[PDB]
């Protein structure tokens, strides 16, 4: 069985991600984009953040998530103790999954990555 969460606001177009391989993003003060398997959700400000590409049975372990309206910031880490970010701003409130396995990771995007909904098992 699994579950899932979703973070910020209301606006953009929905997007499923397409798998787990690899994830970079563009950020300023907000997510501007998310960039799941090389795959563009979002817009074209902010800079982008280096690609981080998953090995051999690794997956994200724990994963916080500041949101308002919009994303703000992103950051995990992985079962194998790799970290990803922080990246984004200070804005929003913060939100963690912890102890999981995420299988997917949705969400809604504009000019802006404005919301998210992750897939995950809940260990
Ligand atoms: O970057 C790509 C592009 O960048 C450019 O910048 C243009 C960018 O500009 C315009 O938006 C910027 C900015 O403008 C205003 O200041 C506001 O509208 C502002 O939005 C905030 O304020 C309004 C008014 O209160 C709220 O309704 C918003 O929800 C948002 O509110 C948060 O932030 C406020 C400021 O801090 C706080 O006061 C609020 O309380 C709230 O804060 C909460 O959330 C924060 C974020 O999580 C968090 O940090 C806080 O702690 C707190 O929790 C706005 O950002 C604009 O032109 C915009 O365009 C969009 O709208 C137009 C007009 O409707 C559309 O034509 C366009 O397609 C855009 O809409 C799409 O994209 C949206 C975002 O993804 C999406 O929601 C929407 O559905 C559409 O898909 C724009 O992108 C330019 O240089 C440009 O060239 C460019 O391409």
């Amino acid at each position: 069985s699994s579950t899932h969460r979703k973070f910020g606001g209301s606006g953009g177009s929905p997007f499923s991600g397409s798998g787990l391989s690899s994830i970079a993003v563009r950020s300023g003060s907000y997510l501007d984009a998310i960039i799941i398997d090389g795959v563009h959700h979002g817009g074209s400000g902010g800079n982008l953040s280096p690609t981080f590409t998953f090995g051999s049975g690794e997956y994200i372990s724990n994963m916080t998530i500041r949101s308002g309206d919009y994303i703000d910031n992103i950051s995990f880490e992985t079962n194998m103790g790799r970290r990803f970010g922080p990246y984004g701003g200070s804005g929003g409130s913060a939100n963690t999954l912890s102890n999981v396995k995420v299988i997917q990771i949705n969400g809604s995007a504009g000019d802006y990555l404005d919301s998210l909904d992750i897939y995950y098992e809940q260990y």
